[PDB]
C-alpha cells in the first residue's frame, strides 16, 4: 500500500519499549511524534513476548497509517508479514537479505543497517533487489565502536562510488539537537552529489517527557537549510584577499584584543603565548573543564586546540563543545602513530571545527591518503570536516570548505574538487622548519586573526591574512637572523613591528589562485 | 552570677564522643581549667536530656569551682533547669528573642554566624552578646569552611553595623598550627576590633595529654607577635634608600637562594632564567614528597602561581611547608577573579597559611580588595592588610604596600591604631613602557625576582624593603630593555640580560624608576 | 487556655519521617481532628528547634481552632516557647519536679510509665496529670511489650497508691485488632479504673484515608461491647441445672464440632479419643497456613495446649484466626510457672488474643493470679477476671469462675462494680478421685471435653454453662472410670468409656459430681 518511493525518510523514529517515562505509553510517545514531525516509524522489541509483539504492531499500524505514515520492523520478518508491516530493517547478524526478499516480494522495504564500506558494496552487488540503510552507530547508550560524520561519509562515498541510486540513508545513533546539524551539515558524499536522507532518534523522542515539544525541534533542525556554527560570515569569496581586506583584519584583531585559549604541547606554551601577545591579543593556556565555559563566554574567545597534548579527552570534548555552543572559533592542529589517528579522529567527532592546520603528512593522512597532491589533499580535508583546511609547507595553501553553512537532505549542488583554494608563497625559507612549533604558531596567529573578526566579518579571508602575515614575519626574520635561535626571537619580533605598522602592501609574500 | 561584662572568651572550650579512654569528659575540662580555658559550653547533641542535665550539673559546680561560667547548647530549658551562666544557638535553634523571653537579662546568648547578613539581624534586635564566627577550618566535629577571610568580613559588619555589645569568638579546625594566624589576621578593616578569644573542641577533649594542649593554647593565644617569616617586618616610613637597594641584591648573590617554583607552564623557562640571572638558582618541582627537604634548604623560599596543574593537595602542603620553617613565600592570584573555578581555588589557598608577599594585576588587586589610580592604591592597601602582607599591584605605576604591622596581634583590641588606610604605600615608575605587557609572564617574572630579593635576606633584613628592592631592579631592567629591543620578540632576551648585567654590578644609583610615597 | 480537667484522652494522635506521599503531617492532623482525636501531642526527635517551634505554632492554631489542646514532646522549652497546654517526658528525659518548677502549674505534664515502681514515684510526688501506659505491642515508632497484663499491674499500682489525679492512656501497637481486647482488659483489679484513651502515631499518620482510620477507631473506641466470641456471655448467678446441662450435650452431638488442638505430644491421642468420644471431630494441625481456612469450618473450636512444639509464629497466627472469627479458644497454660521459660511463652502468648477459657491445675492458677481452698478461689477469681474469662482450676475441687462480663468495656469508669471479688465462681467435687492424676494429660483432656462442650454452642448460647457442663462431664466420667478400673492403665480405658457412655444418653440426673456455689 505505501509504494517504495513513498517513503519519507526526514524524521525516521525507532521505538525501545523499556525506556518510555512512567505515566506515558509507547502509544503515547508515538502519536506526539506524529503529530510534529515523525515520518517513517520502526517498531522494535529486541526482548519481548513474539505475541505481545504483535498487538503492539497490529496497534501502531493503525495508528501510523491514520497520519499516513508507514512501519517497519527490526528485525522479525515473520511478525513482518504476519501483521503485513511496510517493511523490515535487519542488520548485519540477523537474516541475509536474499533469503527475506525471497520470503516477502520485492514491493516490501528492506532497511539494512550499515557502518562499512563493504556493506555498501554487498549491498550493491545484490541490485536493485535492499531500498534504505542506517548508517552505523555516530556513541548510543541504547544499544547494550562510533565512527562518527567521517565514518558515514565513507560509507556515503561507497554509495556514490557504486551508483546505488535504488538506496536511501538516514543517520542514526548518538542523534540529539547538540549534534544534528552538524550531521546533516557534515554528513555529504565527497562529490557533493548526495546526502543523509532523513534522522534517527530512539532516545531524544520516546524517553521524552515532552514528546510533541522534542520532536518540533528535531523537526526544526532537519528541515532547515542553514548552518552557522561560527558568529562569522561564512560567505564565498572567489577573489583574493585584498591588501585593505587583510588590513582591515588586523585593525580588527588589534581592537577586539581576542582571547585566545591555548591547549596544546608544552613545547608550544611560551612561543604560542608570545606569538599571540605580539599579535595585540591576549592567551589563557587553561587546562580545566570547570573553566572552560567561563572562558567561551568572554566577548572574543577563541580556541586552538593543538593535539598530543596531555589533558584528558573529557575536557577536550567539553571545551570543544563550550565553543561551539557559544559559535565561537577553533583552530584545530592534529597520524604517525596509531595512538594519534585514534585520539584525533575522535576529537574530529565531538565539534565542528573553523578551521584544521597542518604539515604535508598531516593533510594527507586526514585527506585519506608532489604539489597538486597537496592541493588536491588540503581541498578534500576542507571539505570533508566543512572546514577552512591549511596545508603547510614551502607553499601553504588554503581550501575553503564551508560551503557558506549549507545543508540539505541531495547534498550540496559544488564538490571536493570545485571549492576554492589559493596559495602563499615568498620563497624558500627552509630556517623556518628549523624551529619548534612553528606550525603551532602558525595557528596562534590563524586563531588571533579569525578572533577579531565580527559578525560581518568573513573567515576565510581571516584565515589567508594570518597565513599572509605569518609568512611575510618569516621572510623578515630569515634576512635578519644569524642561526636557529635569533630566528625565533626575529619572528615575534616581525609579527610584533608589522601589525603595529598594520601595511600589508608592503609584505614579501605572494598570493595565488590554487 | 556572672555579669555580660566578666566573660572572658580568651579560651573558651566546647565539649564527649570523642574522648580518649581512661579520660572522663569532667577530667579533660579539668585539665583545661587548671591550665587555661576562661569559658566551657556544653554541648551534648544526642544524649538523654536527663543525663545531660547530670552531667551539667557535675561540671556547672567544677566550672564554678574557678570562678568560669558554663554554657549551655541547643537547649534553652536544660539551662533553666540547671541555672545556667548562659546558652549558645544556631541559625536553625530556637529564634533569639524567644530565648530571652524565657530566660530574661542577664543570661549571655551566644549566636553562630558565618555570615554578615547575620550580623545584620544580630544589629536590629539591638542588645544577643557574643558570636562563635563561622566555622573557619575544616572541623570534622551546612555552610563550607571560610577561613580568617570570611571571618574579616563578619568583624566588619559588626563595625559598619556599630555593634558593640556583640563580642566574637572564632570556632573549627582551631589548633596550634594555625591558630596565630587565625588571631593575626582575623582584624577587623579599620584595625578597631579582634577576636575576643578563640574556641576549641577536639584539640583539648580528645586529648591524651590535655593539660599540656592548653598551655600550649594559652602561650599563642596570649602572645602579641607573629613570626611568620625568618626576615625583619618592621614598619618602614622613609623611602628604601639606594644604599638598601644595593645591600639587598648583595645579600641575595651571596646567599644564593633556592627558589621553588611552582607555576603554570608558559612561566617555567622564563621564570627560571630570571632566577638564576639574579645569582640564585630555581627549582621547579611539584612533587609532595620533596616539598619538606627542599624547604630545609638554607635561604629556601617559594613563588606560587595559580593555575599551575598540582592538585590543591600537594599545594597546601607546599605552603605549611613553608611556613613551618619560616621561609617567604611569593603568591600570584593569576587572574584568578576571571572565573568562579580561580575564584575558588584562589581563596582555598588563602586559607593555607601565611604570605610575605601577594602580587597582582589591577584586575587581580580589585577582585582581593573585595572591590584609575587612587582607587588602585586604595585597592593595594586593603589586600595588604586583610591578609597581613606586603601587597604588590602591578601596572605603569607598581604599587606596594605593606600589611604586616611587625607581627603584632592582640585579642579585642585589636591593632595598634593600624587601619586598611594608614599602612605604608609608596610607588615605583619610570615612565610608560607599554612593551612590558607584551610579553608572557611578565607579571610572573616580577615574582620571580621579588622572591630572590626577600630570598637572600638575613634574619636583621627587611621584607617590604626586599620586595622594594625587587619591583625597583625589575622595572629598571625592564626600561633598559625596552630601548635596547625591536619588539616583543627580543624584549624578553633583553629583560634578562639586563637583569643580569643590574645586579653584576650593584649601582642602584644608576638606574631608572623612581621611588616615592603614595 | 484548657484546665487539667477539660482534657478529653479518648483519641490520643502523637505525630512525621513516616507520612504518606502526596500528604502532610497539617493535613493528616486535620482529618483526626476531623473525625476524631481529642488531643494531639507533637513528637519531633530529629527536627531542627527551629523547624520544630514553627510546625508547633501551625498546628497549635489547627488544634486550638478544633478546641483541642496541644501537648508537646521530648522539650520543655519550645512548650514555653509557643505556649503549649501540655508536655510528654520519659524517665530519662527531665525529671519532673524540674519542669513543673518552669511551667508553673496550669501545664498538664504527662509522664512515660511501663512498671508499678514509676507509678510509686508518680505519688511519692503527689499532684504528673497523665501518663501513657508503657508499650503494650510491639510498635516499630528500652523495655519489652507487655500487654494488658503489664498495663493491669500498673492501674492496680495507681489503685493502690490512691493517685486519683492521674489519668492514663494505652500506647504502643495498638490498632483495630487490638484496641477492643486492650480496652475490655485493661481495668483495675478492683473494677474501678480503666485506661482513660487510647493513643496511636502510625495508625492515623501514616494512614493513605487517616480519616477513615480514625472514624474506625473512634467507632470501636466509643462501643461498649467487645463480642471476642459467637456464644452468649451473659452473667449468670444460678447453678447450672440438669436440663441446661443436656442441652449442652445435646447441641454438641449435633454441631459436632471441629476441635483443632495445638498440643504436646502426650496428650494428641488421648486428646484426639476423648474428642471423638463426646461426638465431635479432632483436627491436629500445627500448620500456618491451613489455620485459617481451618477455623472458617462451622463450629470449629481452638484447644491450645503450652509446651507444643510448634513456634510462637505459628501460635499467633493461630490465636488471632480463630479470634477474627469470634470462634473459642481454650488456653491450657502448662505449669508454665515452672521455668522461667515457660513463663516467657505463656505470657506472650496471653497478648496474642481474647481466650473463652483458660484452664490450669493449682500451681499454674496460683501462677496466673501473680500470686488451701479458700486460695484457690481467690486465684481462680483474679485469673477469670485478669483475662476477662472462664477461668478453671482443677483439683479434688474444680473450680470455675467467669470473669468475662458481658463483655463490656467503658473508658475510665470502668466496670459496672464488678471486682476480682464477686464475679459468679462455682464448684464440682465427686468426691477424693486421685487415680485421675495418675494419669497423663488428665488436665488436657479436660481441656478437649471443655473445648467441645464449647463447641457446639448455638449463638443464643452461654459461654460459662457450657464450661461447667464440660466439667461436670468429664468428673462424671472419672468417678465411673476410678470404680471400674484395676489401676492406672484401664483407668483410661474406662474414662473414655465413660465419656462416651455418658453423652450417647444424657441423663445428667444420673451423674455423680455435686455443683454449688463458692
Ligand atoms: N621549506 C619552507 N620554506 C618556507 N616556509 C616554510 C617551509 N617549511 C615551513 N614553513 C613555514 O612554517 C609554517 C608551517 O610549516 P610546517 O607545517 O611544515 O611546520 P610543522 O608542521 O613541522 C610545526 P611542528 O614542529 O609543531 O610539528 C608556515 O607558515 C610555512 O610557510
Ligand atoms: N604601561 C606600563 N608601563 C611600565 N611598566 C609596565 C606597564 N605595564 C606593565 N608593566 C610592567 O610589567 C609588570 C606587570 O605586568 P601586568 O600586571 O600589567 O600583567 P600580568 O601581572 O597579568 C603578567 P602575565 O602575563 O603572567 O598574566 C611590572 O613589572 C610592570 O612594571
Ligand atoms: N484428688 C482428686 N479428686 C478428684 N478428681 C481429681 C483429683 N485430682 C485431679 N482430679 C481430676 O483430674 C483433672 C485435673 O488434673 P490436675 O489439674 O490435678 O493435673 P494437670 O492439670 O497438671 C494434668 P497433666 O498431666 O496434662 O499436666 C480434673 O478433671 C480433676 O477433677
Ligand atoms: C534504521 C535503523 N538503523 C540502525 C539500527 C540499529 N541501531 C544502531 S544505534 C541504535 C540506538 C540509538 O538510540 P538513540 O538515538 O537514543 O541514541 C539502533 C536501534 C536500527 N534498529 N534501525
Ligand atoms: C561558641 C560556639 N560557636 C559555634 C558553635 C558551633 N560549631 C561550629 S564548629 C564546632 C566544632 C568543631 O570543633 P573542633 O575543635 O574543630 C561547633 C560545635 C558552638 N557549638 N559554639
Ligand atoms: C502520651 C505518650 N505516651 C508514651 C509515649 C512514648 N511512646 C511509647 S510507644 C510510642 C509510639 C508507637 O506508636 P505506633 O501507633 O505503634 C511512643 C512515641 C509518648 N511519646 N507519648
Ligand atoms: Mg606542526
Ligand atoms: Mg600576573
Ligand atoms: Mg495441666
Amino acid at each position: 500500500k505505501f509504494s517504495k518511493e513513498q517513503f519519507d525518510y526526514s524524521l525516521y523514529l525507532v521505538t525501545d519499549s523499556g525506556m518510555i517515562p512512567e505515566g506515558k505509553t509507547l502509544y503515547g510517545q508515538v502519536e506526539a511524534g506524529l503529530q510534529n514531525g515523525v515520518t517513517l516509524v520502526q517498531i522494535r522489541e529486541k526482548d519481548a513476548d513474539t505475541k505481545f509483539f504483535i498487538e503492539e504492531a497490529l496497534q501502531i499500524k493503525e495508528l501510523c497509517h491514520a497520519h499516513n505514515v508507514p512501519l517497519i520492523i527490526n528485525d522479525r520478518i515473520d511478525v513482518a508479514m504476519a501483521i503485513g508491516a511496510d517493511g523490515i530493517h535487519v542488520g548485519q547478524d540477523d537474516m541475509p537479505i536474499p533469503m527475506i526478499r525471497k520470503l516477502v516480494g520485492p514491493d516490501m522495504v528492506i532497511g539494512w543497517s550499515v557502518g562499512f564500506p563493504e556493506e555498501v558494496d554487498e549491498l550493491s552487488k545484490m541490485g536493485p533487489d535492499v531500498d534504505y540503510i542506517g548508517v552505523g552507530t555516530l556513541p548510543t547508550l541504547t544499544k547494550k565502536a562510533p565512527m562518527g560524520t567521517a565514518g558515514a561519509i565513507r560509507v556515503l562515498d561507497a554509495l556514490e562510488r557504486n551508483n546505488a541510486h535504488w538506496c536511501r540513508t538516514v543517520g542514526i545513533g548518538g542523534l540529539h539537537p547538540d549534534n544534528i546539524e552538524r550531521v546533516l551539515y557534515q554528513c555529504v558524499s565527497s562529490n557533493g552529489k548526495r546526502s543523509l536522507d532523513g534522522i534517527c532518534v530512539v532516545s531524544d523522542i520516546i524517553a521524552s517527557l515532552d514528546a510533541a515539544k522534542s520532536t518540533k525541534i528535531l523537526r526544526g533542525l532537519i528541515d532547515k537549510t542553514d548552518y552557522k556554527f561560527v558568529n562569522i560570515g561564512l560567505s564565498t569569496k572567489n577573489s583574493l584577499t585584498t591588501t585593505d581586506e587583510i588590513q582591515s583584519i588586523i585593525s580588527n584583531t588589534l581592537k577586539a584584543r581576542p582571547l585566545v585559549q591555548h591547549i596544546t604541547n608544552k613545547v608550544h606554551q611560551n612561543f604560542g603565548a608570545n606569538v599571540t601577545l605580539a599579535l595585540g591579543s591576549s592567551p589563557i593556556m587553561s587546562e580545566i573543564q570547570s573553566e572552560v565555559n567561563d572562558l567561551a563566554a568572554i566577548p572574543h574567545a577563541t580556541l586552538l586546540l593543538n593535539t598530543g597534548s596531555v589533558a584528558p579527552p573529557e575536557m577536550l570534548k567539553a571545551a570543544i563543545r563550550a565553543y561551539n555552543d557559544v559559535k565561537r572559533p577553533i583552530v584545530f592542529d592534529p597520524s604517525a602513530t596509531e595512538t594519534r589517528l585514534l585520539l584525533n579522529n575522535k576529537l574530529l567527532t565531538f565539534g565542528q571545527f573553523s578551521c584544521i592546520k597542518g604539515n604535508s603528512s598531516e593533510i594527507l593522512g586526514l585527506a585519506e591518503l608532489s604539489n597538486e597532491l597537496l592541493i588536491q589533499a588540503t581541498k578534500i580535508v576542507a571539505f570533508k570536516y566543512k572546514t577552512v583546511a591549511v596545508c603547510t609547507g614551502e607553499f601553504d595553501f588554503i581550501a575553503d570548505g564551508t560551503i557558506e553553512g549549507k545543508y540539505s537532505l541531495k547534498g550540496t549542488n559544488t564538490s571536493v574538487e570545485d571549492i576554492p583554494c589559493v596559495a602563499v608563497e615568498a620563497g624558500p625559507i627552509e630556517i623556518m622548519g628549523d624551529i619548534t612549533a612553528s606550525g603551532c604558531s602558525l595557528g596562534s596567529t590563524i586563531a588571533c586573526m579569525i578572533g577579531g573578526q565580527p559578525s560581518e566579518g568573513n573567515l576565510f579571508h581571516a584565515v589567508v591574512a594570518g597565513v599572509m602575515l605569518y609568512k611575510a614575519a618569516g621572510k623578515i626574520a630569515s634576512e635578519k637572523c644569524n642561526g636557529s635561535g635569533s630566528f625565533q626571537v626575529e619572528l615575534i619580533d616581525a609579527l610584533y613591528r608589522l601589525t603595529r605598522e598594520n601595511t600589508p602592501v608592503t609584505w614579501a609574500p605572494k598570493l595565488t589562485h590554487t
